[PDB]
């Protein structure tokens, strides 16, 4: 099929992901485990000594780290260091299914200099992905300056009417005729699952 | 007491004959008098009846009344993000002027094409206070904001087309765009806007 | 720089005249221009002033100019779920054509009789990317992501009965089908679907 | 009457379900307790050592296990593993009203073959209840699928945009023209107390 | 295969012609068909073209075909609130009498004169289902659901006052009253209810 | 000017509300306290022994428990169990400001045989109010039934849909036009000041 | 048993004859009867029926029948916040005269000149009930009810720009504010309001 | 440039900002952290010692205490004693930048009385700057009663119905024609920031 396998490390319990990925496992593709507790890491180093944790991913995969199946990258964008989270979530997704990433953070709008500093590696992007939180207006401003595909995630950080990230997504959504498509709050594993699908034509 | 205000009327509220009954009876201040948001069709009944009025469709405004200098010489900027917000950046410009402000307008300056918006900082960046009105892409605020180290008034259109909710999404990321000096007004109220952008330019 | 791009305009927010006098001004350079989202009375008063426009009522586009070949031999998939989802699926359908591409439309596919998915499932499967369209029924979109293992853009419609909230039920439900691919656009936001998936398509 | 008893095993302190127990359940039909604390559990068997509880379904029923009182039974279908809580609280409910109940389990739609293998099971069932949460089109799929009375669950279960299960409500009621009809979040009990009415016939 | 239903059509989705255009396609088993949610004037331009068919203008359905007699001896009972619930009663009434049911109507027992619906209970109690619908006041299908020990179907009408919100206030006090064997199904559905109670009575 | 003293027992401190009832006290009216901490009327007994602690309404009184300065009582009625607290938080405020007061409680709209019952006792109080959070019917089936003033207030408690009393505050508004005023969510101190007003007329 | 009410129709809800169908039916009680909420043009083919009914426009209310004196002496106090809520607060005003109070308009009384207030607040204060009708503004119903010893019965208005979510603001700022008495009813229902303040008035 | 550097003590760790303070700090214009911890101000008295603390505030500068740049005061005024911590927040922002502020607490609408004491000394400020939560009605006044430049602040302290915040921050939005220009919840920051340029005109 070519895709490696993927779990829910926070809607299963701490052994279940482990019960399941020796059924699962079986010396194939590298696996993926999504939004894993950062407690729940060290509770399963013993059951599998050959596992590595991005602690700012909250991700673990237990296998081959893959290397560039396109000479293409993928760009991860991000407005502030708020949504570093799940960029990270994003970046190490895209890695495994074996695409190259830049990573381009700390680029809010307020400081819309730090943007074209590196808008040069960002316009040679087979895809990007933006991410903001609070007034996600970085996604506006990339799909404008940027004529190549791009994928955008809305972010739960914030405080006061952000709405649990709810207000980050209507804003996305009401700039989509610049290029931009929008997935789920949080979901930077499906924005890159996806821009891994558009990176690997 | 009065501290120099002009007189505003809600056009929307009243009937074609009651704002005329009240523009005649205040016609004697010498003080030019304003009135907001009525229809092209409550003004066509009252040419007639008031020769002295001059119209803005697009702003969908009336002013009535001897309009001298501006009071003061600084200049506030009226910034649009698309051809669609026109009304409303009109409706706060007619209004902002007839205050007694120089007000110099910044159209069609949408973050599609941000560099519409480069070339006319210098102008923006220069001014007492500027307004920022947007509608299905609220995100000019915030790009706007950052760029300016002046006051600015946000103002969300009810333009747009699905999830834009008649600018409450318009509404919200303006809102949460408070960082560089950034205050929202209610939806549409252009009006709303430079009365208080008025007072910030006369200080 | 222009790296290919047909030109477009928003069909709904100039009058009848103003397109014509943008349309003419860009009668120069041989490439084929767009107009999305006018009425059919936005074109009646058209016909003569544009002898080689061509109007798709069902997608309430016009595009005059001629079209060459497709740019990419691949094609996308336009998949609707009901027959009320033709208006926006066609607006969709048109305006990807435009940009070059071949398109293959799937209609009437809803999940009330799946059996009608898995008949074209072959056809849509071997398409570089799959668009989907659904109302009242966001589900369709859920499905074929899980089918299709290619990039799926979804979009919903306003259409429907209560609860359907202009479709705003049909964009939180496709939202939550992130899983193989999914990703959703703004509302009836056909146009905005196609436009991401001629990029994809010509990668 | 025919039906037992039933309380509230959270909105009652811990032993008020035991004061008013003895006072309702004076030798007659079996006794039902719903959304009792997994710790609760623990500070009753003391008090009611013929006590049976469930800890997927968070239930516990203290008496008589009927049999089957009609030949039919009913279909408890769930897509994920995330909805297996509401569903045993829904199943062991159509247990105590004394309906032989069939449980189909995980049968998402990112895998739609898993359906039609145990759909010949679901077709032939008085009555099917779909359970769902994330993007809840199971209900649409098997209510085109199933001409049988349908009873849709939404449940809480899923993270950013979900609503706590908001947003699955919706879904099954905007396909009701295909014989489905929708109660409340996580109200297994309600579907199961319906669905046992209908079965019931 | 079929399995014994009347054909149904939505009548809003499609023209005046379309809709008689499958009529006759169909005008050959012999098995009556029903059309929901059409107009009046929808309806008016048929009634040449279709001489065997009968309109419900309050349930705003059509039904053409030679309706033989109800298949199950069991009644289900429909129970309005209010004298502005009749037109989605009706449409579910007349829907549920085309498959083959007979129907008890009991029509104004709202909550406002409680001793109306103690009046009718025995007939409402002695039905195989029982539908409920109503408006403003939702209240309702809680009293009946706890009256009767049969399953009912709520279904939520869009008539109201302020902040009835198109029903949507209705749907939600339905929704948590599910205590003895109440179902809610979407806004205005009267069709859908009526769908789902009957095969509960023709178990 | 008649009325008692009354202070925000959540939001103040532990002793804030002590450091101002001395001040507010000077041997005048009795004073009142709502929405005050289960654990904060421990930490409050050493400093004014003379004080009377009510848990179920958690509202505390120092000072003169009034007499009935009016021949006419008014009713509490509650639909279920759950709204005990806010009905007794209610009930002890319409008794600070000198109102006899009925409690009718645990008559829900599942069993409308228990109102009436007590509708003989409902109908002979000058106000009544209806406590509802689950489905808020109760108010609407007492005010098409009882032709005197009726206070509506919804509660918080309940699960899924319920909107953390949001769906019954819509439900009682709705069923206006049947002599119904509602109140806000968990606002038994505002519905029995109003009700203290009607009844001292 | 009848205790003394005079008999209402929602004018909304009927026909033009449906209503003098049960007014003729009751013009034997001699006891006036009401209707609320009909159009202007409900009333227009009725003037010729009936001779004997008096119609307020701005209320749009309709009341036939001999009128006696009030029953009680004590006056109820009808305060609005803005000129564009005089037909709500007149449909409560006209249906409290009408069940037999004395009632006592107070208009124009909005935040925005707060002097207007305290001009008539001593009407205000020595009244047995109040009822307070305010729009974008909700504030007016937490001024008079931190300022009036009495109780208060609020009711939002549907008149609004933009975020006003037609009166859906202004019930939760006078639903947050039921600290002296305030108690909220639905929107725009005027009636239910004065029905409850009729009550309290005649206790 | 003129401004002092801000932070987000609520978005970083424990020393984030710690290791940037460094690097932002280097003898510049003082400093200024929103949003901290007050257990965050205990674990940091070791790594600065010449840092001020302002535990209403939950704000923390360490550096210069400027003078009033200009002879014009800002006027911080606050319905109830819940709003006060938003209200501080807001204070010693505008205390940073330069600006001397006049506090002006517990003024409500419930006491109107209040307010016209200090109407005279609220008049006389370059920019007033409202703070509210439960019917947010404070704002509508002071705007039509002050003829000066109003900043609105939703504050997201009150219980049921308040909605956090939201439904102030409606109110203050229906009132804008008054001359009142609203920020978002808890925004005490954002306000004071607008209201330090109005002043600094
Ligand atoms: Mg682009
Ligand atoms: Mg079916
Ligand atoms: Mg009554
Ligand atoms: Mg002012």
């Amino acid at each position: 099929n070519g895709f490696p396998e993927v779990i829910y490390g926070a809607g299963k319990t701490a052994t279940q992901i482990v019960g399941i990925v020796q059924a699962l496992s079986q010396q194939t593709l590298p696996i993926l485990t999504t939004r894993l507790s950062a407690e729940k890491f060290a509770a399963l180093q013993p059951a599998l000594p050959t596992a590595v944790y991005h602690a700012t991913a909250q991700c673990m995969t237990v296998g081959e780290q893959p290397a560039p199946k396109t000479p293409g990258y993928i760009a991860v964008v991000t407005a502030g260091t708020s949504d570093q989270p799940v960029a990270e979530e994003a970046a190490v997704t895209a890695e495994t299914f074996g695409n190259r990433v830049e990573r381009v953070y700390d680029v809010g709008v307020a400081g819309i200099h730090r943007l074209f500093a590196k808008l040069d590696v960002i316009r040679g992007a087979r895809v990007v992905i933006v991410i903001a939180g609070m007034e996600g207006a970085l996604a506006s401003v990339v799909g404008g300056l940027v004529d190549k595909p791009v994928i955008a995630v809305p972010t739960s950080v914030g405080y006061g009417t952000s709405f649990q990230g709810m207000t980050a997504l209507l804003t996305m959504l009401n700039s989509c005729a610049s290029g931009i498509t929008v997935v789920n709050i949080d979901n930077g594993f499906g924005a890159a699952y996806s821009a891994s699908m558009v990176n690997q034509m």
